[PDB]
């Protein structure tokens, strides 16, 4: 393990609140806002409205006209936002040499299932409808976003739209019912339940098995060719290791990619993780290869 992940692990684990205790949504959701780290001072920002959300096209130096990547943030369908993300989503605007569309996607629990996904799928929509050809798009997004990727993804297709060149979700958490292994035997390893609480907000009430909140149950064929990033050290584990079987019988060209001792999203850490670096510079390879083809 490179010295980088070890001392981020360290720090992680003396800055988190302990197991148990119940932190008020308000309270991670500022929480959450104001540990987020700033976009590097090359990255340029533009406020729109889309889909009747907020939104900030994201364009880091080297962008290719034509082409644009939908990005949904990562916050357990909770919390999160277009601040939180705006550092992460940069960098990946700068690998794919694409500009970014950050999407204030409705939250729950004051907008349950399925509201993000309609917002997701119209947000999509709108990306075709200025122009955006299909093959010239690509969707990514963070664990609770990168299973909102492959839940648009489908939502999209059973209403008709075209997929887009590529798809990379990105730690993605694609089961509500939270019931894989990994959350037993790497839940030591994770310093990144709660989650299951907030399954609960999203959910309120609906099936954990909908196709709509969790992926790893929808049928997936016909989907764009698929990158799933994930850590060997969360509890998300096999949810990425589900989800690739599932692609890959579903007729989907899908590449995982297990990276040692990493963890939940290390790609937001990239300041200080050179690992989270390399793995963003995968994502923009990745969707460079699928525009070229």
């Amino acid at each position: 393990a490179g010295p980088e992940i070890v001392k981020l692990k360290k720090i992680l684990r003396e800055k988190a609140v302990p197991p148990g205790t119940e932190v008020p949504l308000d309270v991670m959701r500022k929480g959450m806002e104001k540990v987020a780290f700033k976009a590097a001072d090359d990255i340029q920002v533009e406020q729109v409205t889309v889909a009747g959300c907020a939104a900030e096209w994201v364009r880091a130096p080297g962008c290719q006209a034509g082409k644009a990547i939908l990005y949904l943030h990562g916050g357990g369908y909770v919390m999160g936002s277009i601040n939180t993300h705006r550092s992460m989503v940069g960098e990946i605007s700068r690998a794919s040499q694409a500009a970014a569309l950050l999407l204030d996607y409705r939250l729950a629990p004051e907008h349950p299932f399925p509201a993000a996904v309609e917002d997701g799928v119209a947000a999509y929509r709108w990306l075709l409808d200025q122009g955006f050809k299909p093959q010239h798009l690509s969707i990514s997004g963070d664990s609770a976003g990168g299973g909102l990727v492959l839940a648009v993804l489908v939502s999209a297709r059973d209403q008709g739209l075209p997929m887009p060149a590529s798809a990379i979700p990105i730690s993605p958490w694609a089961d509500m019912t939270c019931t894989n292994d990994s959350f037993k035997t790497r839940a030591e390893a994770d310093p990144m339940g709660g989650i299951n609480k907030m399954a609960a907000r999203y959910l309120n009430g609906a099936d954990a098995k909908h196709p709509y909140a969790s992926p790893n149950f929808a049928n997936l064929k016909g989907l764009p060719p698929l990158l799933i990033h994930v850590g060997r050290d969360e509890v998300l584990l096999d949810d990425s290791i589900k989800l690739d079987a599932k692609a890959k019988a579903d007729g989907v060209k899908s590449t995982l990619e297990i990276w040692d001792d990493m963890i939940h999203v290390w790609h937001a850490f990239h300041p200080m993780l050179p690992e989270g670096k390399q793995a963003i510079v995968r994502v923009g390879e990745f969707m460079r290869e699928q525009w070229a083809a």
